């Protein structure tokens, strides 16, 4: 379960390979960054992730 993805009301709000989850459970909603993204939701796309290639 856990619904794979997140209600379309969103479509735009996970910034920088921001990965927007659903737990079916709490139905809430949260946007996982990664390595090279953070900030507020995720807008730090900085030297870092991407790397370079």
């Amino acid at each position: 379960n856990s619904y794979p993805g997140c209600p379309s009301s969103y479509d735009g709000y996970c910034l920088n390979g921001g990965v927007c989850m659903h737990i079916e459970s709490l139905d809430s909603y949260t946007c996982n960054c990664v390595i090279g993204y953070s900030g507020d939701r995720c807008q730090t796309r900085d030297l870092r992730w991407w790397e370079l290639r």
